[PDB]
């Protein structure tokens, strides 16, 4: 009743087509998008599912010279005659509708977020279960995206395990520091990481305009001296203070702020960028967290009078993240990986102690959100048919 | 005279630091950022040139507590009796005012921009001579970043020469169509690309949120029967439409588009991305153009008295991209590379024959542009030292 077609007609000077479907509910469909999505072998390359019509080829103020349907298709005459058909639940789909529109935006970027604090469950799945079956992987990415964070279990205690996840999603995200790390102490270390001293809350690699979306780390060795993990849910830290202290919050979502790494890696590197810390899309959610106080530059592209403001903030803006309502505090062992959104959540490590053997020893590995809703969107349709 | 402290002193209830240089110019530093970027081994870990300082540990309320000073250092002494020492000419560099901090952006981010139509006389380097010379990869570079496009010649006519250059670079930016791919005609083509078809021009890779920022063809076979490049300057015909038709580029630039890729390559891939065709950073100045027609998904995401007013100003945009004073053709021979700038440029290609063997074979690749500009960062410490 929904998706079968009791009426189709050309109204507004044929600009646009309206379906009355069998349920009473109208769509609106205009005329130019109906040319320009004809799903004819001229206009649209089947095997590649994109259209090879051009802009150029498109009149923008075209009109429907002729219409015919049935229950399930539309048949369309455009005036230079060329001509298109178009299916009931293919054009269903597209309804033009404020509910239809956010529908299937769900269904393409799954918008769905649980905030947390301190009494956050941490999400625990096995880890062989997640490279063996669809099911297990696609609650993974599922609750990675929802939630920020997944811990799996029953890794093996060697490196080369998030490489296998890696490959589960499709493909890891390549920097200056290698395909993996390893995150242990390291005689002239190169990253503040590859110390025994604590890290503070921070996202990963600031320094790039482009920063990692998915994070992986693979505890293959732990330390008894100290090592913990904290988390925080910089979304929901971020709600916190524009309510608690709007003047931090918009000076945090309004600041340019210099982050910067050189060094030598995988390759000789000199890494400069701007970001807000807090970084709002066009409506004003917050969609990312970029700030790691190791590779804050010296650097700071302000005029005098906000230097002490800035610093203000972000001192408020630290606080909020350390407050015990915020903070989710846990203790990796040997064969644990944990894998969560670099974007959303901030992370950190308690110091431990040095000494002449490596005690602790994680490999690490980041992912890009795009390759990883593309497997989710891929482990669903599997898994739901 | 200009690096040389005649006098250091705490100023504003000792909040901030006045540098009067022997040059007679002023500079103001707040204690809170002096404090922030202490240089000493509990502040800093030189190895990694990062701040081990956390924002924890930072009173924003800080003052100077004594001060000395000579010619090319100050001393400081804060009211917990930490202690800190600045040279002159870090601080120098590091001042605050608008002069001061707009020369060090240029020099960290190479804004230098040439706009050009179809004058451009396309810069062309010797292929072998930038992989064996810094002073010519920095050539490369340089102009890459400037003008947006370089042309390398002599490279071989065979696969692999795409690899060199992104190795020269440091690494090329995988995604699903492999680290490296092949622009010919395929059977049961999975992309408008891998056909004989023509290429409007377009970006590439809009689907992905992140596409890339500099993209490399290499011709290894040509056609006689077309298959001539286009390029056209995205910023210059951005400025274009901004001037003759205020209302298209209010459109183009505030309107969120779908874009989709779907099927099988270097993996199976299901990808779904939103962006504005002409994305504005916050001061209004065009940072990027992500449009391609092929892979515009069908579905719309905008209210149904948007759709006919966004395609007209699409074609506003298109027809000033294919005035005869924007574009730029010519034709790749074997042994010719293009390197060019995938967020700046369009690019697109003339139609040409189909047969039974393979006429026409490009090799390209990605890379991004963090990776690029610190190359170039490196390049240009060794060519002036
Ligand atoms: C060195 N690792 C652990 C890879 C982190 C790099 C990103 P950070 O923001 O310096
Ligand atoms: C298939 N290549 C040529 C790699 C282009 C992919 C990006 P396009 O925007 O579809
Ligand atoms: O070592 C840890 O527990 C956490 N490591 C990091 O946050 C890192 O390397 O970026
Ligand atoms: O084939 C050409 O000349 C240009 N190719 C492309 O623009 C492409 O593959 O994205
Ligand atoms: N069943 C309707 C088929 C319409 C074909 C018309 C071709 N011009
Ligand atoms: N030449 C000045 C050295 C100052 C050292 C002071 C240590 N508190
Ligand atoms: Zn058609
Ligand atoms: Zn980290
Ligand atoms: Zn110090
Ligand atoms: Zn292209």
């Amino acid at each position: 009743m929904a998706c079968t077609i009791q009426k189709a007609e050309a109204l507004d000077g044929a600009h646009l087509m309206q379906i009355l479907w069998y349920d009473e509910e109208e769509s609106l469909y205009p005329a130019v998008w109906l040319r320009d999505n004809c799903p004819c072998s001229d206009c649209y390359l089947d095997s590649a599912k994109a259209r090879k019509l051009l802009v150029e080829a498109l009149d923008v103020n075209i009109g429907i010279k002729g219409l015919i349907f049935d229950r399930k298709k539309v048949y369309i005459t455009w005036p230079d005659e060329h001509y298109s058909e178009f299916q009931a639940d293919w054009l269903k789909k597209r309804c033009f509708s404020k509910q239809a529109r956010a529908k299937l935006q769900r269904e393409l970027f799954f918008p769905e977020c649980q905030y947390w604090g301190s009494e956050l469950q941490l999400p625990t799945l096995d880890f062989e279960d997640v490279l063996r079956y669809d099911e297990h992987a696609y609650k993974w990415l599922s609750t990675l995206k929802k939630v920020g964070i997944v811990r799996l279990t029953g890794a093996s205690d060697k490196p080369g395990e998030v490489s296998k996840l890696g490959k589960r999603m499709g493909f890891l995200y390549l920097t200056f520091y290698g395909h993996t790390w390893q995150v242990q102490d390291k005689i002239d270390a190169n990253n503040v990481a590859y110390t025994t001293g604590k890290l503070s809350f921070h996202t990963d690699y600031p320094a790039l305009h482009h920063p990692p979306g998915v994070q992986l780390l693979h505890c293959i060795k732990q330390t008894v001296t100290g090592g913990d993990s904290e988390i925080v849910d910089g979304f929901n830290v971020c709600q916190k203070l524009k309510k608690n202290n709007p003047q931090a919050f918009q000076i945090l979502s309004s600041t340019f702020v210099d982050f910067t790494d050189i060094g030598v890696d995988y390759c000789d590197f000199s890494v400069q960028s701007k970001h807000k810390i807090i970084e709002l899309d066009d409506k004003g959610q917050v969609v990312r967290i970029n700030f790691n106080n190791a590779t804050r530059d010296t650097i700071f592209d302000v005029p005098v009078e906000r230097v002490q403001p800035f610093y203000a903030a972000l001192k408020e803006f630290v606080d909020l993240m350390n407050s015990k309502e915020s903070k989710f505090t846990f203790k990796m062992n040997p064969g644990d990986v944990i894998t969560f959104d670099n974007w959303r959540l901030l992370h950190g490590r308690r110091s431990y102690e040095a000494g002449t053997e490596i005690s602790r020893h994680l490999e690490g590995a980041y992912a890009d959100w795009d390759v990883v809703m593309s497997r989710l969107r891929i482990l669903r349709q599997r898994v739901e048919n």
